[PDB]
């Protein structure tokens, strides 16, 4: 490429070697052997220069030259390996073959043993080479020579073989290799269907081009392309299509770009999936298991997965793992099973493939149960600790369960106290459509039909040759553990122990006769395989009560445990014998082996283990697969109303919500809400507003981002973004996003009434537009055009999306026919859907806050003639500067008057400051912010509001049934409430008040015969005449 005999300059090894090794670079060699001997007269000690004079003559074919430089090279650095192997194959090429077996010798004992070279010979630095026919003749050799059955040798194999294009023995070769293998390999499976496409076996290629595309991880869309090619040579012009189809990971005609579309990585992984459920096929025939997340292959899943197993099902498996899981040896060698990684393609197109799908904790956020899915959610035993729904310890994280029993058809129970338990505890009972039945952990089974045969591998890969007394020792997750387990130490019986992998790990086994049980063992074939079982809050104890074998519960720290988890036993009520100490555990242990006594009451038994006599996985896949409906716990569903009060801000929204909550906590029907957890957590605040509701109120959590394909990213940001509507396809896309998203948080569920009572985040909207329901109402809280151009615009798509719903229901009369007004005609929404409900009061709680809290109550107002009560923020909107100026006038004419406030705010001091001016520092006290002020508001004989702007004036309605009258400024807020009937209105103006103020001092105060039940009557039967009937359920 350069020359560099630029620098003529000569004598200077720099230059010589610049330019011998730019010749060695460009391949002219016979030109570089020239300026090599040069340097060598300069320079005859350096290393490089021998090594680059021994290549240069071996690509001149001259070997005995190449041979003698590589040995000076290698006397320069004998521990330098690659020499000894040029000088091995040199001598091979030259002839002298015993001289370079002895050579090769030497590169094999010099390495490591698991170096390439170790365990694959001589041949494998060939391959290093691209010297193919040596590479295999040196392969062949060492496979012979070692008999050796190595996978990975014979994939070394047809990958020479394939370079070599003998593609018939590279085909058979890799075939071998897969067949060998414990696992098959999909990127081998595509080498073996290449190689056969290529020898032009048509059918043995497109054999393992299907199996390539079945188990790879990640997506490939050339080996489905191959596989469609494949299968079109063999005629089967059907399966060509499919294959061609999906040789595209995105199939649908999205006519949008997904680089200006996609914003966040969340969105392209979702999108994907999206496309999967609604596009892809269900295959009758394939059964997915998972279990703990694929972190390992356990508990009832894999029960039910060896039970078909054995038992020679019709189906294929795939088995979710995570990277170095342990895979149980029943499971290797056999075709019938697929291992793909959790979150990866195949993962995703497995969960909208799959028919039958088997978890014992939960799919991820994402997962959507599609309709003909069957999904069987075994959970994982007996419950002992604090759980689910009273976890308040990361708010709301029992969601994703509580999702994925609504997704679930088919769940499975050990005993009556974890269906009770499970089904309360996550908030699902009467939202659940599917089906419970109490057939028993079908991994008890593992436990109760252990054979001879397995026992024994056990025993020997555990290394106990006598019949000594096993002793299982399997805690839970929280040293002393170090401490007990030397005062364990004995020789008259086995201690075999399980924990955390962090545990074992730094566990120091010398010193111990403990044995930590190898991971590729159940730990229910250890229950069977034990005499004894050690344990303290693993709900393991259950599995174990019904093999007639001792128990020991060691509780050294329930006081600890307790305060931290709340169990559901005291420590008399446990299983087994009951030891607080190490030393009573040694002394049980002796006790029970020499007795050959059982320790574990029948009562015990009766409770959680009545099921458990090692048949429950026949009566779980029977159940399953709905053949056997005599486990079922039939039981009466509750019909449901499903609520959206918003993000709990404390504000008049939330005080109406909670208020209604109150007055329907009653009623015999599930009442759910629906809240973004995440919305809360943050503020304290929010989440003290929502501790307030009813314990009865079912609660669902969102979680995670909603599921979108390419283009209703596009259509939902577009219309996020400018609120219209455009067309009937346009808001049919739209509205499909929200109609998935209805299904992955609520499943198949019903309702009979979807109300959005906020009214305003847009995202609710359209979703609560889409819930299965008999009605749907939406609620309107404000005068919502002076919202929209005020503060919040995109009240636009809320009024473009009232079409969605039935009823749209505002607070008070006033306010619907200003809603009538603004967005009646402009929005093309009839006059029909529009209807009002007054807001409901909670009469008991202010009956009680007035009378009871006997509170510190200051002493300026305990005795006086006439009082007078405001209650404000001091936010200018309450105009307290007009009341106190009112009052300094009304003074004059009454004088026997005293005036209190109630709040802090911003206009505080200029408040304080008037006081002076008007000389009534002892004629209006400004106390503080009461926690309470219904005691005041009931002591009190006139509640005055001199508001200008008021949103819910809820105080009006409160004082007036407390017996105190009002007077409050003529605004639209406070003549919303009141009208002209009930309390004493008046102009907002200093005379106004005053007038008000002297009204009631000759008059007294209004008659207006206020029934405080008779509000309420009015009010929750408007709310009752708003539901439905024995209507048809339907979405929008
Ligand atoms: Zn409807």
């Amino acid at each position: 490429e350069n020359k560099k005999k630029l620098e003529a300059n000569p004598n200077s090894p720099e230059y010589i070697w610049e330019y011998a090794i730019s010749l060695i670079d460009s391949k002219q060699y016979w030109l570089a052997q020239f300026q090599l001997e040069k340097y060598i007269e300069l320079k005859p000690n350096s290393e490089q220069a021998f090594h680059q004079l021994g290549i240069v003559s071996e690509k001149l074919a001259n070997y005995e030259q190449a041979f003698i430089y590589f040995q000076k090279a290698s006397q320069f650095a004998p521990l330098n390996r690659n020499y000894k192997y040029r000088m091995g194959y040199n001598l091979e090429k030259l002839g002298k073959l015993n001289e370079a077996q002895k050579c090769y010798s030497l590169v094999i004992d010099m390495s490591h043993p698991t170096d390439e070279v170790a365990q694959f010979g001589i041949g494998a630095l060939h391959a290093k080479r691209g010297l193919w026919d040596m590479a295999l003749s040196a392969y062949l050799q060492h496979q012979i020579q070692s008999n050796s059955q190595n996978p990975q040798l014979y994939y070394r194999i047809g990958i020479a073989y394939e370079r070599l294009y003998q593609w018939t023995k590279s085909a058979t070769t890799f075939e071998q290799a897969i067949i060998l293998s414990e696992i098959m390999n999909a990127n081998w499976c595509f080498k073996c269907g290449q190689a056969y496409e290529r020898a032009e076996n048509f059918e043995k290629s497109a054999e393992f081009y299907q199996e390539a595309v079945k188990r790879s991880d990640n997506y490939n869309d050339y080996w489905w392309y191959r596989l469609a090619l494949m299968l079109e040579k063999l005629g089967k012009y059907e399966q060509s299509v499919v294959a061609f189809q999906n040789s595209r990971r995105r199939k649908l005609a999205y006519a949008v770009n997904p680089k200006d579309v996609i914003k966040h990585k969340e969105e392209e992984f979702l999108s994907y999936y999206t496309e999967y459920y609604e596009t892809l096929e269900l295959d009758e025939k394939l059964v997915l298991i998972e279990s703990f997340f694929g972190g390992n292959i356990s508990c009832n899943p894999y029960a039910i997965l060896s039970y078909m197993l054995e038992n020679n099902y019709d189906y294929t498996y795939v088995v979710v793992i995570k990277d170095g899981t342990v895979i149980p040896d029943n499971l290797k060698f056999n075709r019938n099973i697929i291992f793909i990684k959790r979150g990866s393609d195949a993962y995703l197109r497995y969960l909208c493939t799959a028919k039958y799908l088997i978890n014992n904790v939960s799919f991820p956020y994402y997962f959507i149960r599609k309709e003909g899915q069957v999904y069987l959610n075994t959970w994982h035993g007996t419950p002992m600790k604090t759980l689910g729904k009273d976890i308040k310890s990361p708010f709301m994280d029992h969601a994703n369960v509580s999702r994925n029993f609504l997704q679930a058809t088919h769940i499975i129970s050990p005993n009556r106290h974890t269906t009770d338990v499970i089904l309360e505890q996550y908030d699902v009972k009467d939202l659940f459509s599917g089906k419970l039945a109490e057939t028993g952990y079908p991994r008890i089974d593992l436990s109760f039909n252990l054979t001879d045969k397995r026992r024994n591998e056990i025993a020997e890969k555990l290394g106990f040759s006598n019949n000594k007394p096993v002793v299982f020792y399997a805690p839970t997750w929280r040293s002393k553990l170090q401490y007990d387990l030397r005062k364990l130490k004995s020789n008259k019986y086995n201690l075999i122990f399980r924990g955390h992998h962090l545990v074992e790990q730094l566990l120091e086994t010398i010193n111990l006769d403990v044995t930590v049980a190898p991971k590729d063992i159940d730990s229910n074939e250890l229950l069977g395989f034990c005499d004894l079982l050690i344990t303290d809050y693993s709900s393991i104890i259950y599995d174990f009560l019904a093999l007639s074998k001792p128990a020991i519960s060691y509780i050294y720290d329930y006081e600890e445990y307790d305060a931290e988890r709340g169990l559901y036993l005291k420590p008399t009520e446990m299983s087994g014998t009951v030891c607080t100490t190490i030393t009573d555990v040694k002394k049980t242990i002796l006790e029970h082996i020499s007795s050959g006594k059982s320790n574990v009451s029948e009562q015990d038994i009766q409770k959680y283990s009545y099921l458990d006599d090692g048949q429950a996985t026949k009566r779980t896949v029977e159940f399953m697969l709905d053949k056997d409906d005599s486990c079922i716990y039939k039981y009466e569903r509750r019909k449901s109303d499903v609520f959206f009060e918003g993000p709990f801000i404390p504000n008049g929204i939330s005080r109406s919500f909670l208020n209604l909550m109150a007055s329907i906590k009653d009623s015999g029907k599930n009442i759910t809400l629906l809240i973004n957890g995440s919305d809360i957590a943050q503020d304290q605040k929010r989440l003290e507003e929502f501790n307030n509701l009813p314990s009865n109120i079912t609660v669902l959590s969102r979680v995670g981002r909603t599921p979108m394909t390419l283009e209703e990213l596009w259509v939902r940001n577009k219309f996020e973004e400018t609120y219209q509507i455009y067309s009937e396809s346009f808001t049919n896309t739209l509205l499909k996003v929200y109609k998935r998203e209805v299904r992955r948080l609520l499943g198949n569920s019903s309702f009979d009434n979807a109300i959005h009572f906020e009214g305003y985040s847009l995202f609710w909207v359209l979703l609560f537009s889409q819930i299965n329901a008999k009605k749907h109402i939406i609620y309107q809280h404000n005068d919502k055009y002076k919202e929209w151009k005020g503060r919040f615009p995109y009240l636009e798509g809320v009024f473009n999306s009232y079409v969605f719903f039935d009823q749209i229901v505002s607070v008070s009369e006033k306010t619907m026919e200003n809603n009538i007004l603004n967005l009646s005609k402009e929005f093309n929404i009839p006059e029909i859907k529009f209807t009002f409900c007054n807001n409901p009061i909670n009469i008991q709680q202010i009956l009680s806050s007035a009378e009871e809290n006997i509170e510190m109550e200051s002493e300026f107002t305990l005795f006086n003639g006439q009082k007078f009560i405001n209650i404000g923020r001091m936010s200018h909107e309450k105009d307290q500067l007009k009341l106190i100026e009112a009052f300094y006038e009304a003074k004059k004419a009454h004088v026997n008057i005293r005036l209190f406030i109630l709040g802090d705010g911003v206009l505080k001091q200029d408040l304080i400051n008037k006081i002076k001016d008007l000389s009534l520092e002892d004629s209006v006290y400004l106390l503080g912010q009461k926690k309470n002020p219904f005691p005041y508001l009931k002591q009190a004989d006139v509640f005055i509001l001199s508001s200008n702007h008021e949103g819910q004036p809820m105080v009006l309605l409160e004082s007036l049934t407390l017996g105190t009258p009002i007077i409050a400024t003529d605004i639209v807020g406070n003549r919303s409430i009141l009208g002209e009937n009930y309390g004493t209105l008046v102009e907002n103006n200093k005379d106004g008040l005053v007038q008000g103020i002297n009204a009631y001092m000759e008059k007294g105060g209004r008659k207006d015969k206020f029934d405080p039940y008779e509000y309420q009557n009015d009010a929750m039967a408007k709310f009752y005449s708003l539901l439905a009937n024995l209507e048809h359920h339907h979405h929008h």
